[PDB]
């Protein structure tokens, strides 16, 4: 989406036709690209109308070209569409810190532990995603690869029992950050039951933070789950993964941003270090035409 917007911006800036037509052409392409990115049409409509409004009430400051000013407003609103200028708190000031990852069926846990280990923390991983049999093995592999301890119980399906014993074990070893990987028995469209199912695990572990992992490929359909999730607790955060393996990342981000939830990290690639702290302003700044 942003890479495509980059070319649209370029065509706009290289003053080809009349200003008015240039703007019209640009807005149509923006609308089309956003639609293609699975952004809710209502959000697309509101975004372009807000851009057009600001453009009529805010003349360019002196010395600033009209076309440069237009784009500046476009970048500002794109950032807003994704949540606005906001830098999340990624370094906990409470040790030990227990993070419970949750989400629908279908690396993030390993990436998160890697992120914190690189920051100098003593991390412990708990593999409590029993539904997926390969999950535990995979986790143990990531853990071995990054030098982070992984607790797990082969064949065990009592997710709550695993999480409790795992957290208890790491708390005893005086780990600083403990990440519990869990999944869920439901998918998108069954949010009510999904969240319900989360409660039991949460009560047994009493995590300091609950992080809902969302695959960017779900696009705008992530709205319902994110909305109910964020209202469900005061300690909830979200991670959007596989942003590069889909064209619907814009829809997922905008859908989640529409709930006001805190998107702390975004998963870019499949590599262990491909997890970045997310800030809509910085996310949108990557494609600025002046660098």
């Amino acid at each position: 989406l942003l890479d495509n917007l980059r070319d649209t911006v370029r065509k706009f800036l290289t003053g080809s036709s009349s200003y008015d037509k240039a703007v019209e052409d640009f807005i149509k392409e923006l609308q089309k690209s956003l639609i293609s990115a699975d952004v809710n049409v209502k959000l697309v409509f509101s975004l372009t109308n807000k851009i057009k409004e600001r453009l009529k009430n805010e003349k360019p400051p002196t010395y600033i070209e009209r076309r440069e000013w237009f784009i500046k407003i476009v970048y500002d609103e794109l950032s807003n569409l994704f949540g606005g200028d906001k830098e999340p708190k990624v370094i906990p000031d409470k040790i030990p810190y227990v993070i419970m990852l949750v989400g629908v069926q279908g690396t993030t846990a390993g990436k998160l532990a890697y992120f914190y280990k690189k920051k100098g923390f003593k991390v412990g991983l708990v593999g409590a995603d029993v539904y997926r049999p390969a999950a535990l093995e995979q986790l143990q592999q990531l853990g071995q690869q990054i030098g982070v301890p992984v607790y797990g119980e082969p064949g065990e399906k009592d997710v709550v029992g695993i999480a409790k014993r795992g957290v208890e074990k790491f708390l005893s070893e005086k780990m600083e950050i403990i990440i519990v990987d869990t999944a869920g028995r439901h998918g998108y469209g069954e949010e009510a039951a999904l969240l319900e199912e989360m409660k039991n695990i949460y009560e047994a572990i009493k995590p300091d933070e609950v992080t809902l992992v969302i695959d960017a490929s779900i696009g705008q359909k992530a709205y319902d789950l994110a909305s109910k999730f964020n209202q469900a607790s005061k300690i909830g955060t979200i991670i959007i993964t596989k942003m590069d393996g889909t064209a619907k990342g814009g829809g997922a981000l905008s859908a989640v941003a529409a709930t006001g939830a805190t998107i702390k990290f975004i998963g870019t690639g499949e590599k262990i270090d491909e997890l970045e702290v997310f800030n809509p302003r910085r996310f949108v700044a990557r494609l600025h035409h002046h660098h």
